[PDB]
């Protein structure tokens, strides 16, 4: 260990910070969060610290170092670009034996100054001793893509629940996998976020009113068109925490892999080609699995409520009494506009954008034919002539680009181009998965082309 | 935050520690470990004391606390089974503006010791402030396991080459390219970890002898709605190593949080004006990140902020998001789709075509037209659009003061009164499935 990590309380406590320009800034927003009674000082000093003299945050001191200025300060920062300036603040740090972190060289003075992931009052630091800054940042990103985002809410909250857990748990193995279900109830997190008291309690009640082995709940989570970057991070943490994830073909590989191991899978998707499963019976695993207790993640290819009905696999929930959530995700429309360089909405070309089902009662030509308009389809591939002659006919012009988009923003994405009087054609150059997009749009992917195509 | 982190070097530096027993031996484990110059003093001693004695690797004091024995001292420590013993040590290092910790009272003094991971020189330390400490110790547990046991010594190397790096590659981009290639290897990994220096050095060689591209980039990332983990791993990952920023106010703060604390931020400022922060920041070799609301390609002006880009020769790429309209209907919950409903969606903006948008077997949705609102509901009804038809208008959807309001045609311009922006407009018939299907707010 060559460095001893501490957490420091700031709270109306006198820290100085020299320098004034944008690194001294960061040092200071810092500083500030956790409520340092803080004096700037500096030569010159940017805007936003006037900003914030000006509405009583801090205290400036326009002029060069004041060594006086450290003789009651607990911490100290040397953030000029002057290496002698900074030298003289460390050295007159350490004669006093202030804590000071000279920000050019880190293991020159006192303390290094970490990267934070912020779930206060939870927190976590992470430093690379000095040696890879770069280091650092990749672990404070896979750390908050891992803490969700409200944990410091329950972590607040558990003081008000102590006694009511030793009181109706008496053994210590009881009492900590209560907390276990605790803090990953991100449904109560949110609900005090949300200062949604009824729920609250609601949520609170059914934490002590359920057996303990039990969690109960069922979640859609939409996977997005296939790129595991795609996926929300809302719904890596859901994915973490599942006892069973129920996903159909849709939902990529490399997002399955980040399913937690041994979390119980259940494919409901079409086999072999040949045998997919009902829609009742899907809604009644996740209704039925979730009355045993279990945290169902039902994990959806693009978005849960655009054409993969999360819609149906819930409004039964509402009825047994089953909390549920629904995490959004990234529709085939929007990863493959973004990937294959086709904005569904630029400047003039349009300003409404329709998705549209592809192959009970059938499709609104002219409705379609219509134009300031960005056509996206939907399982429309086995549909494509039949969509290029009835959207011709209704006024469409011939000339009007059109593109074809297969495996959107996965490391097989296939795009293909051309015109209207193209698209049965450009079709059997394509297979399922993949979506048809009519609009003047189309042409914008000359400039903004940007991703490899197979 | 209610707390600072900070990692302290106490080589050589006087610490001191009250109390001689065994939550004080644990605490003076670590502060030996780091390092420090540690002094005990405590009434009674239990054996380790002794044994770290006789080795100096501490100085022992028996008998009371003496308030004398603080003032050397960069941290003191209070460890005794005396409640009022270690506030007296924590009056005595305050007085003299010294972080103090007392072990059973975390509320009180200047700052806690949390639970530490190790992978010297890397280091991880988690804290819940003592107002959950099963959360930290189970965090504790998962971050034990989630890091590698040797990241130390691809951290130590990483150091080591930071000499050679610099006075190789020139620019600021090449060097970032060469530690995204660095920490990238398993197989530089692997040979640390059995340390074979013939295939560290020769896979280090080649790193170094690599043409690295030095141009910038500009990466157009969609923030979603506003709620933070509704953004994309992927967008995650942009904003977290990107070197400067550009947002706009529909990125919520709690994704402006998730941004780089060590990256520059231009609010934005005219479309041609935001376009040329871009490519001239780019243009000096920057890795860009324009943040903006929901989705880029959606309503957002995205196509523009990039088409010239290719022309200038600069590298760009778009990370998709989270459209106000899929988090917004799903939040209220309202689906977009449902049966037979509609299996056709339409995303307007606020003439226009009404006879094409009063039609249905359709969902609309509305991006900015709170106050063009009187006008679809005439339009629409005069078009053909029954009012008894649902619409709901939904303000900061996803976020924490989201708010939600329903009715019929006949009432969409009242409710639009009933609500500002940022709000979003859906009509449609899935807006009755609402309270079938809510699962946000009670608001
Ligand atoms: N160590 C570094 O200087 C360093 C490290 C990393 C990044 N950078 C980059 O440099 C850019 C900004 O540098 P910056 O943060 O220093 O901003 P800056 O260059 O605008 O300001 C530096 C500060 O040092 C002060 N200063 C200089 N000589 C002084 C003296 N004799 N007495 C008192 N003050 C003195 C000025 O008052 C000014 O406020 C950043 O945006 C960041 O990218 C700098
Ligand atoms: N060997 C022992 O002292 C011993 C053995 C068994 C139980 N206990 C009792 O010790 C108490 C536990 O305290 P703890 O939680 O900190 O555990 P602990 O094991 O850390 O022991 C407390 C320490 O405080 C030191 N000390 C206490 N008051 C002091 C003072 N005013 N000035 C200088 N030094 C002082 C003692 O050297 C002792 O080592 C409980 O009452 C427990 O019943 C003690
Ligand atoms: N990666 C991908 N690339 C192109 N189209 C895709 C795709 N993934 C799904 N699709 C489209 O979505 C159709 C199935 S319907 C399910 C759509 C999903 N709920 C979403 O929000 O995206 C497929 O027929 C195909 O047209
Ligand atoms: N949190 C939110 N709640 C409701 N509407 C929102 C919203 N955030 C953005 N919007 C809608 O988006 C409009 C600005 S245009 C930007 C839309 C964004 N590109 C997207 O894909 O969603 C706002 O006027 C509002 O109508």
């Amino acid at each position: 260990m060559d460095h001893l990590p501490i957490f420091c309380q700031l709270r109306d406590r006198d820290c100085l910070i020299v320098g004034g320009g944008d690194v001294a800034e960061r040092k200071a927003r810092l500083l500030l969060e956790a409520g340092a009674r803080l004096t700037v000082n500096a030569l010159t000093f940017i805007p936003q610290f006037t900003v914030w003299a000006n509405e009583g945050m801090l205290t400036l001191v326009e002029g060069p170092f004041d060594e006086t200025l450290l003789d009651s300060c607990w911490l100290a920062i040397a953030a000029t670009d002057d290496d002698t300036v900074n030298q003289r603040v460390s050295d007159a740090a350490e004669s006093r034996r202030i804590f000071c972190n000279v920000v050019d060289a880190p293991k020159a003075a006192s303390f290094i100054m970490p990267s934070i992931i912020d779930r206060s009052p939870l927190m976590v630091a992470v430093s690379s001793g000095g040696t890879s800054p770069v280091l650092a940042r990749l672990l404070r990103e896979k750390l908050e893509s891992l803490l969700p985002q409200h944990l410091g809410q329950v972590a607040r909250y558990a003081g008000q629940l102590r006694a009511r857990v030793k009181k109706q748990f008496a053994t210590m193995g009881e009492r900590r996998r209560f907390w276990e279900k605790f803090f990953v109830n991100d449904r109560l997190a949110q609900s005090l976020a949300n200062a949604d008291e009824k729920a609250v309690n609601a949520t609170t009640e059914r934490l002590f009113s359920e057996p303990l082995d039990h969690r109960g709940e069922v979640v859609l989570v939409g996977a997005g068109p296939g790129d595991a970057g795609l996926l929300t991070l809302k719904g890596l943490q859901q994915i973490q925490q599942a006892d069973i994830v129920v996903y159909d073909r849709l939902v990529s590989d490399d997002i399955m892999n980040l399913v937690r191991r041994d979390a119980d899978r259940v494919f409901v998707g079409k086999r072999a080609g040949y045998h997919c499963v009902p829609q009742e019976e899907i809604n009644q695993i996740l209704l039925r699995e979730a009355q045993k207790g279990k945290r169902v993640v039902r994990l959806k290819g693009g978005d849960p409520f655009i054409f993969g009905r999360g819609g149906e696999e819930l409004e039964t929930l509402c009825h047994a009494g089953i909390p549920f959530s629904v995490v959004p995700g990234i529709t085939a429309a929007s990863g493959c506009s973004a990937y294959s360089g086709i904005p569904l909405t630029h400047r003039d070309y349009a300003q409404s954008v329709r998705l549209v089902t592809g192959h009970g009662g059938e499709l609104d030509w002219e409705n379609l034919a219509a134009e300031k308009q960005t056509l996206v389809f939907y399982m429309g591939l086995n549909q494509a002539a039949t969509i290029q002659e009835k959207l011709i006919a209704f006024g469409m012009q011939a000339d009007m680009p059109v593109a074809l988009v297969e495996n959107g923003t996965s490391v097989k994405q296939r795009v293909v181009h051309g015109v209207l009087t193209q698209l049965g054609e450009l079709a059997q150059q394509v297979e399922s998965p993949a979506l048809i997009i009519v609009g003047r749009v189309v042409a914008l992917r000359d400039k903004l082309n940007w991703f490899s195509n197979h």
